[PDB]
């Protein structure tokens, strides 16, 4: 699992710092799933995440979105769970929003959702998990 992005690990850890802002695109409730691994993580982590699913109204106690759009407070990281051929339109949807980053977690990458995000001046992280990076970078031994 290489990153397809070329930051530096300095980078990832700056994004993990200074974002706390976190819509959790493909939230889910089932414990199994990636996205719920990852969105309980960071819950514990003191990041303030706004889970995104119009299959679900909540996840893990906080209120569940159908789209990032639809979110009152301000948004700074989009994190992708969802399939590359879904991913532009929640890339249009973090664009709309004034999102800083969009982060693809693995397996979902796609070439021109990236590239419009590229356009519009957002940071682009991919291939890498939230979660992973938050614990290698930020965390303990």
């Amino acid at each position: 699992t290489r990153p397809i992005d070329g930051l530096t690990d300095e980078d990832i850890r700056e994004i993990l710092t200074r974002y706390k802002k976190i819509a959790l695109v493909g939230a889910s409730p089932k414990p199994e799933r990636d996205a719920n691994i990852v969105m309980k993580y960071l819950l514990e982590h003191g990041y303030d995440v706004y889970p995104v699913n119009p299959k679900y109204e909540e996840v893990l106690g906080r209120k569940c979105y159908p789209s990032v759009l639809d979110i009152p407070d301000k948004i700074e990281v989009v994190d992708l769970f969802v399939k590359p051929k879904l991913t532009m339109e929640y890339v249009e949807q973090a664009i709309k929003k004034g999102a800083k980053v969009v982060w693809f977690q693995y397996n979902t990458y796609n070439r021109e959702a990236s590239k419009k995000a590229d356009e519009a001046g957002l940071i682009i992280v991919a291939n890498r998990c939230m979660m992973r990076e938050h614990e290698r970078l930020l965390g303990e031994k």
